[PDB]
């Protein structure tokens, strides 16, 4: 019964080291019956991320056209599993950058339910 929006708050929101992402993936429920090989987590304010649904509108991968582009850089971590990551021992490597989010908005209040890409 979750919603598409509290799917992406669950997966892409951190408004809150090198085993981050080890630790990340688990308490979202990431690596439960597979380990989900690729998720970017933005550390910033929920508001902030609800911005972005008012900032450039772009295409999303899709071929939708509800996609956004964030106007300013935000803080992520790129978490992507090791060549060598096995069920049920996921094994994740983080990468932090300051990168532009590109997500797509839905809904009444109109908010993030897919993260497309960062850039
Ligand atoms: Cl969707
Ligand atoms: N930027
Ligand atoms: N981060
Ligand atoms: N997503
Ligand atoms: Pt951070
Ligand atoms: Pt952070
Ligand atoms: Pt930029
Ligand atoms: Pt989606
Ligand atoms: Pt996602
Ligand atoms: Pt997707």
């Amino acid at each position: 019964k979750e919603t598409a929006a509290a799917k992406f708050e669950r997966q892409h929101m951190d408004s809150s080291s090198s085993n981050y992402c080890n630790q990340m993936m688990k308490s979202r429920n990431l690596t439960k019956d597979r380990c989900k090989p690729v998720n970017t987590f933005v550390h910033e304010s929920l508001a902030d991320v609800q911005a972005v649904c008012s900032q450039k509108n772009v295409a999303c991968k899709n071929g939708q056209t509800n996609c956004y582009q964030s106007y300013s850089t935000m803080s992520i971590t790129d978490c992507r599993e090791t060549g060598s990551s096995k069920y049920p021992n996921c094994a994740y490597k983080t990468t932090q950058a300051n990168k532009h989010i590109i997500v797509a908005c839905e809904g009444n209040p109109y908010v993030p339910v897919h993260f497309d890409a960062s850039v």
